[PDB]
């Protein structure tokens, strides 16, 4: 019934992800919207909850409007962290396993068709924001889609998200300072996970 800072699925991410931005990173701006949503949801319909209910409090309190928003930031926030997280692995990267091929291909031409758009769509995203690997129930088909500040596809109906990278200044910085570009780079090359992404679509039966 409080909402916890979820633990890393792996120790670390080097060299790729440096020792210093990662705790940075994790135990400073991640843990930081954890304390301040426990802060945020006191009196409110959202208090004693806990991380299974992340889901439903974005979907809620962006309803809100004004009243939601600052929880919505915070809870979306968390959310979209818990998640990037899963979307890297230590010797992540790389070509797609053989069971995604075929989807990758019919998405987008080929995997240096998803490098291209990946990587397009992370540059695109002026500001803060997120850039994600989708599942696209109208197209039948993958899609790469960016958003601003804390929004994801959870806003969206028919849009179920595999993998996310984080795109605000703060999560490439400490390592890559303004070269957003060589960041998203190591993020294909050697950090995105395709157990995550792959793992999703079963679980969905797309797969
Ligand atoms: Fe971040
Ligand atoms: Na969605």
């Amino acid at each position: 019934s409080m909402f916890e800072l979820s633990d890393l699925p792996y120790e670390g991410l080097e060299p790729y992800i440096s020792s210093h931005l990662l705790d940075r990173h994790y135990n400073g701006h991640h843990k930081t919207y954890v304390d301040v949503l426990n802060k945020l949801v006191v009196g409110t319909e959202f208090e004693g909850l806990g991380n299974e209910s992340l889901g439903d409090i974005v979907v809620k309190a962006h309803n809100s409007g004004s009243a939601g928003r600052a929880i919505f930031n915070n809870a979306a926030q968390i959310w979209n962290h818990d998640f990037y997280w899963q979307s890297m692995k230590p010797n992540g990267g790389g070509n797609p396993p053989e069971k995604l091929r075929e989807m990758i291909e019919h998405s987008f031409g080929s995997v240096e068709g998803f490098n291209n758009a990946f990587t397009t769509s992370g540059l695109g995203q002026f500001g803060s924001g997120w850039v994600w690997l989708v599942y696209d129930e109208d197209a039948k088909a993958l899609k790469v889609v960016s958003t601003a500040n804390a929004d994801s596809p959870l806003l969206t109906q028919g849009q179920l998200p595999l993998a996310t990278m984080d795109v605000w200044e703060h999560a490439y910085y400490l390592d890559y300072l303004n070269l957003r570009k060589k960041y998203i780079d190591v993020f294909l090359e050697h950090l995105l996970n395709w157990d995550f992404v792959l793992g999703r679509l079963e679980d969905a039966g797309v797969l």
